[PDB]
């Protein structure tokens, strides 16, 4: 292999497994699949989410080698947890879900050795 990136892609992809389970579905279920801006009614969403990003994505992604390594990975899960942060309120649910969810992902992610 590659070898140690190698090492760390499978160890990212572990991560993503964790993240679409059930034990988070709870709080994950948004970020499953690309925000749907024409059936929620945010008719401005793609104005303002110039990139949108979500699990299903990292996952083709994944699997389709488009990540370089566990930074690009991370850097997508990311995006997908800023994105949300940058088009909403402060207090609306899905913000809420988004921590709930992001202090998940980045304390297994901090877990991986250098
Ligand atoms: C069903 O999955 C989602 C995922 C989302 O992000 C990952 C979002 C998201 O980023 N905002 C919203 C959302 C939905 C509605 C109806 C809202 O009120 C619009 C009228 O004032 C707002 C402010 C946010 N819904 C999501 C749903």
């Amino acid at each position: 292999s590659m070898g140690k990136l190698s090492e760390q892609l499978k160890h990212c992809n572990g991560i993503l497994k964790e993240l679409l389970s059930k034990k988070h579905a709870a709080y994950a279920w948004p970020f499953y699949k690309p925000v749907d801006a024409s059936a929620l009614g945010l008719h401005d969403y793609h104005d303002i989410i110039k990139h949108p990003m979500d699990l299903s994505t990292v996952k083709r992604k994944m699997e389709n080698r488009d990540y370089r390594d566990a930074q690009e990975f991370a850097a997508d899960v990311r995006l997908m947890f800023s994105n949300c942060y940058k088009y909403n309120p402060p207090d609306h649910d899905v913000v809420a879900m988004a921590r709930k969810l992001q202090d998940v992902f980045e304390f297994r992610y901090a877990k991986m050795p250098d």
